[PDB]
């Protein structure tokens, strides 16, 4: 029903930014609420169609620790 | 009561970014929740006063299809 | 229980952007929903851990009036 899950680290298929899925909106694919670090590194709330997202393989990002921190935190909230 | 409507394509009166109104907050004008593509092209959730927004005339944006996609989708959700 | 309050002007401890706390998420410190102006000056919704935030001293920002406007408005909504 949903390709990506809440708390999963994802990347923008086009721009390649790192982010975390924080919510999903149903009703052909669903939209995703994802907190995503931009150019500067601001954890910015974005609204992205499922086709704009790709799974992030790595679980550790030393350059972007806050996104690892976010993913772990959300996976419990 | 509200100058702009949910699902309407708008532009930032100053910066000129393209966006879509996704929600409105009442109580002199109201604030708008609008998903708006920035420099890089991230559909970023912004919070803007009514005075910062202008109607977008065009209904078709080949350079920014996701904003057209967003507007149509929201106009049904 | 919470270091920063809703409606308080804050700065990103690292990047130094100006923003306003619009909501707080509990359950070791809490996360903050803060509307924050980026490079271009977009009032962007960001999600920040308490450790990423610092109190903003000044109450008047002539270069960024909308953040002063936001703070005052939210302190009543």
């Amino acid at each position: 029903a949903s390709k990506f899950g809440i708390g999963q680290q994802v990347r923008h298929s086009l721009l390649g930014y790192l982010g975390v899925v924080v919510d999903i909106d149903p009703v052909a694919a669903p939209w995703y609420h994802v907190v995503m670090e931009d150019d500067n590194g601001l954890p910015v709330h974005t609204y992205l169609a499922e086709a704009q997202l790709s799974s992030e393989l790595q679980d550790e990002h030393p350059e972007q620790p806050s996104m690892d921190e976010l993913a772990q935190t959300i996976r419990k909230q």
